[PDB]
């Protein structure tokens, strides 16, 4: 890397060791930040890993609902973030008011909230799910009808796999990063006839349908353990390409299209250094939010394994 960035990385690691921080980074952080992190993964993987740590201070590198997820499950640890504006546009479009409107219209349908959702919305969820476990969570629920949000694509995917009725909220709730074009897959089928295409379930239906595999980032990681393909084309955010290439240096990983989450890219070497220097910004939740949000997480845990 550029020599100046090297010096920033060195000072970041000096400060985190000095001040007793563990650094957690999401799969979609820039490579330089994945590289300095102690652990890199999806939101739940990170929140759970943190629960095993003896350190009491976490520098979280991702977006707000994820840092808050870490805080909800590690409420006695100090969690900081470099940029308080780093957020999830898809998650923020669902509001507690919208959930309320739907609970009343469909009083016998459990509210299943994807982990990509604001902490406030989680207080009103019956159960949380991840993109990896959503299908099995919904299958295990006794109701044949669920309210599901905030992603319409994941909801629709769940409906296909479970055969249950899924009422997705809010209307056209989606992730823009995962809105790949189906013709991009057609182009890879011609270019790389032996490559396997793996996409996220937040992708739209004709993208999912043309893929060899549909899975969460955690699932993408595991696929090349068993699949012997030399080339994987990956339908998710570009940060995952770095993660995959590091894990499987013997294969190639091609992004299906260049997809960048602007909010994820808000964290930089500069503001990560500043966060360790100043130990800001702390993630602080009202007690009511930590307790209420935690219940549908715990319920997910109960249903799932
Ligand atoms: S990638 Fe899509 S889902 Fe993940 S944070 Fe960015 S917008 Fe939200
Ligand atoms: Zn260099």
């Amino acid at each position: 890397m550029h020599h100046h960035h090297h010096h920033m990385v060195d000072e970041i690691l000096k400060l985190k060791k000095e001040k007793g921080y563990i650094i957690l980074a999401h799969n979609y952080q820039i490579p330089e930040l994945q590289d300095i992190a102690d652990f890199v993964g999806d939101s739940l993987q990170l929140a759970r890993k943190a629960m095993e740590l003896s350190e009491k201070k976490i520098l979280f590198l991702g977006v707000d609902f994820m840092a808050e997820l870490v805080k909800i499950l590690n409420p006695d640890k100090k969690v900081i973030v470099p940029d308080r504006s780093a957020t999830c546009p898809m998650a923020n479009r669902l509001t507690p008011e919208i959930i309320r409107e739907y609970r009343e219209k469909f009083p016998d349908a459990p509210v299943v909230l994807y982990v990509n959702s604001t902490s406030e919305c989680k207080t009103l969820a019956d159960v949380i799910c991840t993109s990896a476990n959503a299908v099995e969570v919904v299958k295990k629920l006794d109701s044949s009808v669920v309210i599901f949000g905030p992603d319409r694509n994941l909801g629709e995917y769940v409906a296909e796999k479970t055969g249950k009725k899924v009422i997705t909220i809010p209307e056209n709730g989606h992730c823009p990063v995962h809105q790949f074009n189906a013709e991009s897959i057609d182009a890879v089928r011609k270019k790389y006839p032996d490559a396997k295409v793996i996409v996220h379930p937040e992708c739209p239906k004709p993208v999912r349908d043309k893929a060899d595999y549909v899975g969460s980032t955690g699932q993408m990681e595991k696929i090349p353990e068993r699949d012997p393909s030399r080339i994987f084309v990956i339908g998710t955010e570009i940060g995952m390409i770095h993660k995959l290439k590091k894990k499987f240096p013997d294969r190639e990983f091609v992004p299906l299209e260049m997809a960048v989450c602007v909010n994820m890219k808000k964290n930089t070497l500069e503001n990560t250094l500043h966060a360790l220097q100043t130990e800001s910004f702390e993630v602080i939740l009202p007690k009511e939010v930590i307790e209420k949000a935690k219940k549908p997480i715990l319920r997910m845990f109960e249903l799932m394994g």
